[PDB]
């Protein structure tokens, strides 16, 4: 019911819970202070292009706890969100510049592609009545009796941290509507949204990839055909650095010594990452390294779709519901863009 | 209801009236924006050392309309105000950095000299029970029929502009303020001295007959009329452009009369409505002349003259102490021929 | 082709002419500097909530020279502008937060109500294909060689200044299209966009209003039944002012003495203005003073549309294509008070 | 003697030592630069609500090296500090907005509650003449001839880092005065001031709690009545984290997997801390997790003070010289749930 | 005591006099505050690209009172300035951004063209020994009894305000003398005309011709000074009759037009160091606009002098007239033994 | 050809490659945003005193990948650089306030000491034509500065099979030079790697074994280098590698007064948490351990008090010496 109120909620509850109360608030440049006793504590720092007080409010009104991965929602063309805001924790910014019934400043009028949270009363109804829109739910929408064509997710984010199923089940179901018309498209591959430091294997294959030597691993999974000498492992034997087009391959290399990734831009909503990687111990490096995080199993399966029977070609493979062009030689070198 | 409510009030009522409503607010740098439709408007720019949003709130909670002159309140040592802020429109800041029961951020717990508005409920009580305090009132505090001793003002400020009692000619208009002081759990027995009129160079209007004649009459006629021959206004007051360094220009009114006959520029080192003794660089273009440090105050010409007649002109050098805005001020006197050579402050 | 190109244009031409060249540009806080020789010159100071470099660019790409009044277009609900931006010189910002084919950062892909300039090639066509749009032109738009229905204006803005037809002819024609269809009805009056300092009278009445002793004016123009000595002229003999609901009333007063006016928000796109007014010489004030800048002629027109036999009537009068609630009080078959909001 | 002097001190000696010299200084926004040769170096970034140059000065004049823990002082009502500032290396600001004889801008004179350093000459004398004051010292104050009641601490901070007596002896004695009279006695427990990453055991019980399985440990210290598993150890078994109401329990948990804690507000002067804890390996979050850092020995001797014969209870426990409420749900001859707030 | 000391000087004496004292100072954004009692007063606002505390100091170290015109100094290639700064009061920035022995932050090592004030000890020595440099003086350098070649100005600025030599007795003499050194030796020749410092608002006539120009109906003026062969009703006086304005290439043209009605002029970049001004002019009462209007402040006498030196036969020619020690291109068109257009650039 | 062009390059290629095309750019305070779709991503945060947009430009035009150590180049008096920019990744500012043919705003007309890159055409020529100047090359050219180490994308790197070298040449007052000390390796506490088998031993070996093996018994390491937590005041830690070994045994915290990659003699406040001690000032260097030892054996045992001058990164440094006849060694 005001900035001071928002501050109170955040200082105490960590987010905006609608709780009643107020704290004195100072806005200096990109910083937000709240006065406690005789001194001011800095509760927020603005990383966005929005007015600080506003960016603060949006962050307070963010969806808290378990949340859907942002990368897909970005690709789906989402513009405004309804009665809530998705926070990109890496980028330290909201997923959108636009909002519906959240913040008087960011609130938006004209009809536009809009994301709906199914845990919010009356959202789903508004979804079906929308020409263009997206909806996500913890549970599969029933019409009628079994399921709807959807996007199924065994993973997601918890308080901004990459999370996934293990006995805990994490599930997301995404639905899409274009030009008045629902869609059955929905395929085939999705990024796991894991970072370098906190990376944990989500599969038994990934469990093995980090531990086993290249030979025993390759032999085990029958990857002998595909050449990992260059790609998917990476080679410091050369001054210019081979492979590392998977988030997971970098993780293995950082176990063998000091690996530094500096991304050009950083966001959790980006499907295809681009960084500059440097390996210190045997000093190779890659000025432009294009990578993305895939469940290794999902990646191998996309290798199965290939052949040694062409010299070169573009395969576009479908990830986060976009075409992504990968370039190939023969198997010798493989990589996106 | 907070910032967005304050914004609503200011945009609509011009100040904070405790009206109900909200406008979305943006804070960028020193600027306060309200969003009306598809565009943002600029309602405030921060001239203070406070957080932009706080300065804005303090400004909205400022006393509006008729207000007392700020200089006397400063000279009385007011640290904080109770349930109001006084805005210095010259300085574009509050009279104080501290408040009681106004803003959560600037509210101050510790015991200080506090100013009280007698127009506000509960103030007189807090004041008479206060060890050190100041109180101002638009009507005289009276123990029956007989007025308690006070600082008595026939002038004041209106929305940041200097006003005063006037006849209206072709019908009176009375501006009055009354100011009461408490030091060490006791009232003060008497108030004396002179008060500065708070006028500025552009908007200056004469508040007396003498001040009217000063701006109109040629120097001879004026001096002749008021019997001023011994004080030699020709230097001390009027100011002299004949030389390359300016004459006195020690009164606000001196600069006004001079700016009628040519181009006069005055740059103040610091500008505030609460400063009783002001300092500027003065420049007169038409007959180029300058004063790098020009110390002036705005005094009713009648009061300044009054002071002169209190002077012993037989003396060679003398340092006179003159009470203005309830403070002692130091003024240098040099005489010859039993007439004034120089009379200036500091 | 960039910030440096734009700076070159502004510093030289005073606007973006698409002319070729570059100057070194420094952005510090809300200030924009061009480096000339060994020193940096201050060019733009940013009064907007937009990024300092964007506000500069939009200011550079603003329509220069003669421009249409901003008030109406704001009321017509314009979200965006096509191949140009309109500058509000009072507000020191654009009329809109959005543009179409102007600036990459502010360019908006979706469907919103858009203002179109006819002088700009390609615009009229896009105007008629738009579901909701506005368009303005310096010349009438004819279908059958006979003019289309339009908002017709004898005045406007020149380089952020208020000018009028006066041998000098200034004309604007405004056309709206809402919900797939044009609009056949424009009724109302319009605000002249003048301000207190630069105010010039645009009629014979106005000239007379300013020069003539009131009551001679009251007589010659036959307003006796009207309250003007209160409702218009304004009354300084009381601690509270009254009247001053027209710009021109303040203008006549500022001539009589020292009149100060602080607007709560300043914009050239605002129809109904609000400010605190103060008069020093016979001290008087109005804390909330709502005012217009209507042609005095247009105001008198409204006064004669009134039923003076009433007690309290709230009239809705059309100004700048919007209804505006006005409170009338009558006494002895004369106006007691007439004011807005 | 001036901003440029202060910068000379900081760039060379790390703090303000009163050394003579000057360096050219640039204040841009929240940043402070010194010019060394042809380039500017960034000395300081301003995290405070204070003007950048003032925060830089206060940071320079901060008490350096061995310092008292800030939580007690904050809680004790401390307003101004006298001839020193205390820096909070977490919050990156001073313990106070006000000072006495330190910085001309922050220097404030009207009597208030003032903290005094005994290593600073003249202070004790000023402490005893103060109506409301606080004194701290590295050595006990005697009189007459024996001792004085005090808050005694075996731990402190060193250059913003948590340290305890461990062959090194670390001691602080804090004294208080209200209403012209000394403070009769001091009670309660004290937070250790440690943090999740830099945590070190201050006691043998703490060492064991970290290195031992439950029930080897619980058996050894005979805590069986108090139910530790759900109340302390922070079982991740469920979707909502349990336990984690002590720093040390969050430390033991971060050994077994990835534990994230986002604090709403960071300060080293804060007694009762509140964050959002996340555990990735077997996912669980406590959206609001209120915790303290208490010597585990001090926590247990709190538990033994409890009455386990009651069902619903609110216990008031004194920590850092303030009462704090904990809820005791204990059911039968044991503890069901014990948590603060 | 640096910043706090400088502040004490500005708040009290108006500039830095090397008085002793300290005031607590707060730098917030582009603003400089001093604490007086319980409140901060705002003493400075930074319009420069320099750090705020630095621009405050350079301003305090500005030359105060009577100062030389900054246009010539800029044109002469001045880069740094020795033991003083010159403040441009219009642009609210220094003339330089580089200093020699002024401010530790702004101070410069490498050899560059430097300006010297002759009232400052050590200055003339360094100037005569400089390979490139400029000197200015309130008094002529003379040897002996006879004055070396210089730039003689009877006008100048006073506290940022344009003043000039002026006259009931009443002579106030304003004089500046400028000396240049390029490539290890003096320049022997100074020619051309000089712009005054005047602005539209504070403008004052410096000659009888200018007084008459302002007070006289055109053609009474034109008759009196015999200007008929020149276009003055256009190309000087300026013409509100059409949509595009025209004329107004002199500061004094705008001034005269400014007293006949409402005239607005908005400069593209404002400075006191600029010889050739460029703005956008608008006349409200008879609506007219010159979108790009280039003009100068020239003694009307000096301009009339340029006109009479023109060849009135030739159809079109580019003229070069030297103003503020730089060549400026003026375009000429002659109709029949008379001016058609005469304009800068 | 502009800011929007630069942004395009940076977001895509990581630096300015001259590639064509543009992206929408927002400048707020010290932050630089590029608009991508419906959101603005934050590309750059300005740590310099330069205009935000300029600093961003200089960062983009920086030399990328393999670079020379800046310590030397600072000391040689380098003022402007020619058609390139050297970035200090620790200070997050460039090496100079000036440039020659790089950025229109930072570009400088007057003649000054100028560093040249020899992988840039027309450089060596302009270098030899220059009154005072500096040149660095990936290959030799003659008297030089031989460096088997350097920086890679802002990381301290060096030779081990991977060979990396740098050659530096100087001119002063219209003539070449003859140059000649040791050089700092530019490593940092966290990312430290031993570049010499001796250092490899220093970290991994207990003290006595180390001192006996390399025969350092005379001058006691247990004080001067290894560092000693015993006293309330730390002591030792005048080397980078000395702090790296201490951080192995517990919690070590250093706070530098000023952080730069171009700095030779480092300074900072050091603290050991596990067995508390602090050094308030602690000036220190990163020297190849072998090269520091070679300094010790140029020393006189027989003097009670001696002030030694040593050349590190082409600069004289005052080192303090007392002997037990061996006792105390440390700078400034």
């Amino acid at each position: 019911s005001g900035l001071e109120n928002i501050a109170f909620n955040v200082v105490n509850k960590g987010s905006f819970v609608s709780a009643d109360g107020e704290l004195p608030v100072a806005i200096s440049g990109d910083k937000v202070f709240v006065r406690d006793g005789n001194t001011d504590n800095l509760v927020f720092v603005n990383k966005t292009s929005l007015p600080t007080n506003i960016a603060f409010e949006l962050f307070a009104k963010r969806k808290v706890g378990l949340t859907p991965p942002l990368s897909i929602l970005k690709n789906l063309g989402v513009v405004a969100t309804y009665k809530f805001v998705l926070w990109d924790y890496e980028a330290e910014r909201p997923l959108t510049s636009f909002t519906k019934s959240v913040c008087g400043y960011t609130d938006f009028a004209e009809d536009v592609c809009t994301c709906y949270d199914n845990s919010i009363q009356g959202s789903y109804e508004r979804f079906t009545l929308s020409t263009n829109a997206v909806l996500f739910s913890a549970t599969a929408v029933k019409a009628g009796g079994k399921s709807l064509p959807a996007i199924k997710l065994n993973f997601g984010m918890l308080n901004g941290n990459a999370i996934a199923t293990v006995i805990k089940n994490i599930n997301w179901f995404v639905y899409v509507r274009k030009d008045g018309k629902p869609v059955d498209h929905y395929d085939g591959f999705y990024t796991q949204g894991r970072n370098l430091q906190d990376f944990l294997p989500r599969s038994t294959m990934e469990e093995d990839f980090l531990n086993m030597d290249m030979g025993v691993f390759i032999q085990k999974y029958g990857l002998e055909d595909f050449n990992f000498e260059h790609v998917v492992y990476g080679d410091v034997s050369k001054t210019t650095l081979g492979g590392l087009h998977l988030s997971i391959s970098q993780v293995r290399l950082s176990k063998m010594g000091i690996l530094k990734a500096e991304e050009f831009v950083a966001a959790s909503d980006i499907t295809l990452k681009c960084c500059t990687v440097t390996y210190l111990n045997d000093p190779s490096s890659k000025t432009v390294c294009t990578y993305m995080d895939l469940l290794l199993d999902d990646f191998v399966s996309v290798l199965k779709s290939l052949d040694l029977t062409v010299v070169s070609k573009v395969h576009e493979v479908i990830i986060d519901n976009k075409p992504w062009r990968w370039m190939l030689w023969c198997v010798a070198t493989f990589y996106p863009q």
